[PDB]
């Protein structure tokens, strides 16, 4: 919808696969932490399992900034689980260090305004949310083009800097 920074981010709950298990997560569960919520389309893709792997591999950098990264797509909780079990060599996902939140009702994606209604999957949206649950950053790419880990870290730094100071 009309998503705007400096307003409370739309709340979301759902089943996410974490370390090979189904756990229910809620945006409120991360109160006190920064949250990067990023959506992707399809799954076991011939290109770009790599983008998700990219963020997973640098998960250390996000834990460092007191930030929880959450990946999300319009697939079922079971599809996600399958992607983890598939190794990286096959077009799979290998080991995952960040939660895959499943959005099969498409409601979370439509809530963050990133749903391609014509095709039924999400755009490449990225959202940064405050420890108080306030939206700080909105990024949406056309489907072919992916996201930088460095850019997300740069933004996280800027926001956390302003949070401590402001100049």
């Amino acid at each position: 919808m009309v998503l705007i920074p400096n307003k409370p981010a739309p709340e979301f709950h759902g089943c996410a696969v974490i370390d090979g298990d189904f756990k229910e997560i809620n945006l409120k569960d991360y109160s006190g932490k920064y949250v990067v919520l990023f959506f992707y389309p399809a799954d076991f893709t011939f290109v770009c399992p790599t983008e998700i792997i990219a963020f997973s591999d640098e998960v250390d950098q996000f834990k460092s900034r007191n930030c929880q990264v959450i990946a999300c797509s319009t697939d079922s909780k079971y599809s996600h689980l399958a992607w983890t079990k598939q190794d990286r060599k096959s077009g799979g996902l290998g080991d995952m260090r960040i939660p895959l939140l499943a959005d099969p009702t498409k409601s979370i994606a439509r809530a963050y305004g990133v749903l391609d209604e014509e095709e039924g999957n999400a755009f490449r949206g990225l959202f940064i949310i405050d420890p108080k649950g306030i939206l700080r950053q909105i990024t949406v790419n056309d489907k072919p083009v992916g996201r930088s880990v460095d850019e997300t870290l740069r933004l996280l730094d800027a926001f956390q800097f302003v949070e401590k100071y402001g100049e």
